[PDB]
């Protein structure tokens, strides 16, 4: 009734004696029953029905100048009444704001003062807000934090909160909500670039982290199986991985925490090592594999670069992988020409022709060992590439279909080498049509080999980037540029049958079409234009095809210049590393198990006391900044 | 400030939040809901959508007399507007307008150069008989009706019904005159030939050579497509 | 400028009932007796932090 929208609008405004005795008439009426109702009565006339919403929480939505001595009056009233701690702890009955307290919202409208005031009066700061605005569905229907009331100071910069938070003793910080996120998770989630936000989320990360002092918040995983170093990964949050990933704690008692170690320093020179715990691909989930295969994020390039990401992925590559991309380069080169030699190198008059890889005998071990090694090396691509697009982990989802459409092609042209030879055995017309499109398709596939080379392969993908996107633009003006011409050059055209002796042209519109792809090729003749009806206006029409047809070929350049001349070649050198990389990592599943240990980088590293980690050293010459070193693993320098 | 091409004075008005109280209706901007980062605003569209007779959308596409159309539309309710009325119907009334002219330029050549006849005093196309077929009776009925619906809208646009010929269409506008004129010529050349001169089949071919020619129209729909066609 | 002039030629081809369907704004109470066509625009903002005063809904929230 009247009583209780009153109490809602009097902690609104900011009406201070107004609720004074709103308050003496909700206390006057409470003498008409006994104890077992006015905790009750209470609650009904404080709160709303449909929501939730309390006093409390409608007096800290609208920040008012008198929004401190509001709270110390409301909450007075229950301790008189013995009902503080269900009114404190109260939460909101709407589906979109399940599980949001007071103290989510204090924390949120920047008031500290209040909110250091909340918990000394028995706020719980373990709220989850499970609510649906608070975990959103795709994008922007709200804004995740991690819905705990650590996270919300944490992802709004409040560090004054966030210390407040870690000294009181209730906080669990290793808290998982709904996802299965912690304060880790969290801050990976929310993080952006430094143009975008700031480094804070950096920072929120170091002090949550050296607060708890164990390995315990980077080894959980939430509920898709991910550890937090494993989501900057996932996500591609490049800023948060480099700090992760390099990160050097000095100070001691903490020195366990680090994942960057320094050996020796004399002087300049100083020798670092990398902790390759989840990085280096011997684990399930590494760091290395979730990046180079994540076609999700559009900066992998920036990932990649990263000092042990990018030294794990060179080394890699000067002990197996040039050697495993050279030696695929010279079975499938001999593949090539022994296809050429088995179809064209037969001189025979007639003797009704035999189809290639068919084995005879009486024949020679030079032809045996040709014919018997293009058989067996179309059943080795097909089978393998039989095993990557199908059934054995398909992957074909969007994995494949984005940045691997090589393995189409290698597989195309191995089934029809194969498909070829069923198809004569079968005694059908086709056996020589599936041979042509097999050996066609098996010098095209000689580009995939450009990528081991850096000059030849950033030209690779600049002729992928212009038949692939940019064609079609040159295509579909010169058709009505052709078609212009080709209605108007066929009236012009006198028909063929004024003889009938050689005469077999398609039409008239056919004639006029086919010279205009001859004149621009440059294979044109001029035995049309004496013979038309009007041989002077015939030629002007083809010399006006030849200025728009050079417009088409002199603005081509300059949309492939667009905007910069450097950016066509920064995105041909950006485009053609993750080509690579994806190649290192493919030839490394292709290696027995007992081979891979040999080629496996890291070392035992006594980092601590009962600490031993597989790192990777790399050394460094600073000139810049001179500081005495006091962190170091051993006394005497050098690699002994 | 949308008519003279002043933007710095049209960025300030169209985005105006008044913080202070007892002023806060003279705002076009305003903040519905805010939780951190996140916030949600709301623009005054009272004289800037296209419901009445003189607004700022309308004043600010169709001004031929200033140089920074682009710095105007950029601005945040003007940008999403344009690109609301995009992705509603604008986009699917320029594919379908694709879809009857891409067709009206086959089906003109399909009845003019698909006909072999050894002479039989050569017919002019367009020219409806019987005892031919449903296959061209649809298709030379399709062809007579989309040139007329052309040409009459092409002449209110261009002629009585509001000219705006005076500088309006002669500056940003050409494209009015090239599909009228393909219009009439396909008009023209069956009034010739029902008038028996030796002219049907000369304006039949400027009518073909034209319409292939204004396929540049439709370059427009794309980015990459619609910037190759202005260079 | 192509494309600008293309979509407003494109809204007077449109008859009346039509027009009326793809109109864009919505009725919203921005002060006493003012209710005016506004169309929303979220916006994600991470430099400047400011508690927030001014505003329509104390809840946030599309609903
Ligand atoms: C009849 C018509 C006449 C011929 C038409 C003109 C043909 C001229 C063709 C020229 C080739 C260049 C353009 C083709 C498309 C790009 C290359 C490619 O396939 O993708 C991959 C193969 O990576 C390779 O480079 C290996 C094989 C290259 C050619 C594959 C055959 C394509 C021919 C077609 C049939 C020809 C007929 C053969 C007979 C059946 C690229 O590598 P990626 O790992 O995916 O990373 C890039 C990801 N991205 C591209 C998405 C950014
Ligand atoms: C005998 C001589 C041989 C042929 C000569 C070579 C022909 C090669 C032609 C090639 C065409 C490209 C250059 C032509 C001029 C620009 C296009 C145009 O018309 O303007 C507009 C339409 O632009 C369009 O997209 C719609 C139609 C395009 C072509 C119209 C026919 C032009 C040929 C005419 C006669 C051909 C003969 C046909 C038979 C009667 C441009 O769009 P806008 O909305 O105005 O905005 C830009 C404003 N601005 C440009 C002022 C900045
Ligand atoms: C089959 C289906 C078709 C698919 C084709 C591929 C299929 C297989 C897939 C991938 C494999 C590809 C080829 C191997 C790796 C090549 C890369 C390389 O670096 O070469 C290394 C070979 O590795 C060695 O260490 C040589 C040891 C040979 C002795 C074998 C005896 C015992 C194994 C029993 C053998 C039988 C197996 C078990 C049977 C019981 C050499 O190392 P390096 O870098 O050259 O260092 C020299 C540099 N230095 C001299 C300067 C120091
Ligand atoms: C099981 C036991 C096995 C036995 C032992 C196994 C081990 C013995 C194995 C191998 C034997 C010894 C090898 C040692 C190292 C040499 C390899 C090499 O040079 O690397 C090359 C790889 O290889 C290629 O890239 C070849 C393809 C050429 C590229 C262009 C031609 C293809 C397309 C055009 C068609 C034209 C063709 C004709 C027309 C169809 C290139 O690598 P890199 O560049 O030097 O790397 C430096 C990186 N850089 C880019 C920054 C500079
Ligand atoms: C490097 C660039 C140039 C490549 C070479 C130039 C290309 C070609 C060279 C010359 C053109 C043709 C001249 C004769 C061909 C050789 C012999 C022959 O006749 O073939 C026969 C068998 O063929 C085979 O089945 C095996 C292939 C033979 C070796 C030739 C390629 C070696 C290249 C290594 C590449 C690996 C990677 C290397 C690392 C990069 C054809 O059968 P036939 O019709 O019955 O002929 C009867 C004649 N006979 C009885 C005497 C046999
Ligand atoms: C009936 C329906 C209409 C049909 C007609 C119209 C159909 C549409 C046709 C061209 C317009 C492109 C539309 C694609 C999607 C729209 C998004 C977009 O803006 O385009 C972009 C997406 O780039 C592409 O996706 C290119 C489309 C081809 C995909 C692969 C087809 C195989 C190529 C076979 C080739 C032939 C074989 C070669 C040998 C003969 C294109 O942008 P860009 O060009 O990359 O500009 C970048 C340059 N810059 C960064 C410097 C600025
Ligand atoms: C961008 C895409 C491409 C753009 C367009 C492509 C370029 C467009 C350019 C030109 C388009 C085509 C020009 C010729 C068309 C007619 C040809 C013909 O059939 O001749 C016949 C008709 O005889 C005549 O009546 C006319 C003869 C030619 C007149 C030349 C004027 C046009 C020149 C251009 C100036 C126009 C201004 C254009 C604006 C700048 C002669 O046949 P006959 O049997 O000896 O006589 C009997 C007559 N009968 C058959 C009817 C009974
Ligand atoms: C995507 C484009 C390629 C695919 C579509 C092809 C489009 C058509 C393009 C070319 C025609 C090819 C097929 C048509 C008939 C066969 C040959 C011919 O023309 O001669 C015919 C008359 O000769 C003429 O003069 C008719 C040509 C004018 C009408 C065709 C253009 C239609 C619109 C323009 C294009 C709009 C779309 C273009 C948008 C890019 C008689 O045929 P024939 O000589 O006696 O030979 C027997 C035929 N056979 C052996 C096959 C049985
Ligand atoms: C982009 C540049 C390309 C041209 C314009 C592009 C648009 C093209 C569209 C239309 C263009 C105009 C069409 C003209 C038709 C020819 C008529 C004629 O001249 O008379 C006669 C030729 O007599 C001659 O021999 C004259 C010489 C021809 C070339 C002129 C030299 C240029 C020198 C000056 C330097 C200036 C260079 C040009 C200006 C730049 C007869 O010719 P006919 O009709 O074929 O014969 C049929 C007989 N009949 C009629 C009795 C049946
Ligand atoms: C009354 C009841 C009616 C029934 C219901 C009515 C509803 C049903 C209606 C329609 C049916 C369903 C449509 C659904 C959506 C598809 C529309 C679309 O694709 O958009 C396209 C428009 O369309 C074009 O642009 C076509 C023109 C081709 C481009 C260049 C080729 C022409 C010039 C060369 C000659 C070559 C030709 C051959 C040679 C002559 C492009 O738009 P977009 O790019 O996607 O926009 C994104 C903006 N972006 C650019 C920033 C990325
Ligand atoms: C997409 C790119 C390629 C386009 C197609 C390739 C172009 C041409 C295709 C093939 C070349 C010629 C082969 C035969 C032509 C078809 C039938 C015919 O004969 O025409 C006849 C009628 O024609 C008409 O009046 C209506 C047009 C028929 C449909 C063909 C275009 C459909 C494209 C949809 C475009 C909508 C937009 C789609 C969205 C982008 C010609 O009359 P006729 O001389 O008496 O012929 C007698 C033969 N008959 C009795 C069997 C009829
Ligand atoms: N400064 C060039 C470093 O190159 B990277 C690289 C590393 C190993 C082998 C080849 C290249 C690289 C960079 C980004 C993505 C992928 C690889
Ligand atoms: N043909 C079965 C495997 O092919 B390999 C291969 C096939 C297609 C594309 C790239 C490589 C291969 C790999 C390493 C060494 C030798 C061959
Ligand atoms: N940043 C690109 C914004 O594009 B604008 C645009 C808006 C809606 C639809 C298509 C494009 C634009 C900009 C200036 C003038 C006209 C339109
Ligand atoms: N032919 C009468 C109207 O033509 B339309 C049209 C005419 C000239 C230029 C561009 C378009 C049209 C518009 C929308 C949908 C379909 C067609």
């Amino acid at each position: 009734r009247r009583l209780k929208k009153r109490i809602f609008a009097a902690v609104s405004e900011g009406c201070v004696e107004e609720l004074v005795e709103l308050l003496v008439e909700l206390q006057e009426l409470c003498r008409r029953r006994h104890d077992e109702d006015v905790p009750d009565f209470l609650m009904h006339k404080l709160t709303a029905s449909d929501t939730g919403k309390t006093c409390l929480m409608k007096a800290l939505l609208n920040i008012n100048p008198n929004t401190k001595e509001i709270v110390r009056i409301l909450l007075a009233f229950a301790e008189e009444n013995d009902i503080l701690g269900r009114f404190i702890n109260a939460e909101y009955t709407e589906e979109a704001y399940e599980g949001q307290t007071a103290l989510n919202i204090a924390i949120e409208r920047r008031q500290g003062d209040i909110a250091a005031l909340l918990i000394a009066a028995g706020a719980d700061v373990n709220a989850h807000a499970k609510g649906a605005f608070f975990n959103p569905k795709y994008q922007h229907e709200g804004f995740y934090f991690g819905e705990t009331p650590l996270a919300l100071a944490a992802c709004t910069n409040q560090p004054e909160i966030v210390q407040l938070l870690m000294e009181h003793e209730q906080t669990d910080i290793t808290s998982r909500d709904s996802r299965g996120n912690n304060i880790l998770h969290a801050l990976v989630t929310v993080a952006e670039d430094f143009k975008t936000q700031n480094d804070f989320v950096k920072r929120m990360y170091d002090m949550i982290l050296l607060r708890s002092g164990n390995w315990e918040l980077e080894t959980t995983r939430n509920n898709d199986g991910l550890t937090p170093l494993q989501l900057a990964a996932k996500m591609g949050k490049a800023e948060i991985l480099k700090y992760i990933l390099s990160r050097e704690i000095k100070e001691k008692r903490l020195r366990s925490l680090s994942r960057k170690f320094t050996d020796w320093a004399y002087g300049p020179v100083s020798s670092s090592l990398y902790d390759l715990t989840n990085v280096d691909t011997t684990t399930d989930n590494s760091v290395l594999e979730i990046t180079v295969y994540n076609t999700n994020i559009d900066n992998r390039h920036e990932m990649l670069t990263l000092e042990p990401l990018h030294t794990l992925l060179h080394m890699k590559w000067k002990k197996f992988a040039k050697h495993m991309f050279f030696l695929s380069f010279c079975f499938y080169f001999f593949y090539n020409i022994t296809l050429t030699l088995v179809s064209y190198y037969r001189p025979r008059e007639e003797e009704a022709i035999p189809h290639p890889l068919a084995l005879t005998h009486k024949m020679g071990w030079l032809q045996l060992l040709g014919r018997m090694f293009v058989l067996i090396w179309a059943m080795c691509i097909s089978v393998k590439e039989g095993i990557a697009i199908f059934l054995l982990r398909p992957s074909d989802l969007q994995s494949i279909l984005s940045d691997a459409w090589f393995h189409f092609v290698f597989f195309i042209q191995a089934v029809l080498v194969i498909l070829s030879v069923f198809l004569y055995l079968f005694a059908y017309k086709e056996y020589l049509a599936c041979l042509v499109l097999a050996m066609a398709l098996g010098w095209a596939n000689m580009l995939y080999y450009t990528r081991g080379f850096q000059s030849m392969g950033m030209y690779s993908v600049m002729i992928q980037k212009v038949i692939l996107h940019d064609v079609l633009k040159f295509l579909f003006v010169y058709i009505v540029f052709l078609l212009g011409f080709g209605v108007a050059l066929a009236s012009l055209i006198e028909k063929c049958p004024k003889d009938n002796k050689d005469c077999s042209s398609y039409g008239s519109f056919s004639d006029a079409v086919l010279e205009l792809f001859k004149l621009t090729i440059g294979l044109g003749d001029l035995n049309i234009q004496q013979n038309s009806k009007y041989p002077i206006l015939f030629l002007f029409l083809l010399i006006t095809y030849v200025i728009l047809t050079f417009v088409l070929l002199l603005n081509m350049l300059i949309a492939l210049m667009g905007e910069t001349v450097e950016n066509v070649s920064k995105e041909s050198e950006r485009i053609w590393r993750l080509q690579r990389a994806r190649t290192i990592l493919e030839f490394e599943k292709m290696l027995p198990e007992w081979l891979r240990s040999r080629f496996r980088m890291g070392e035992l590293c006594k980092v601590a006391e009962d600490d031993f980690r597989l790192c990777l050293r790399i050394n460094e010459v600073k000139w810049t900044e001179w500081k005495t070193h006091v962190s170091f693993l051993n006394e005497d320098p050098g690699p002994v």
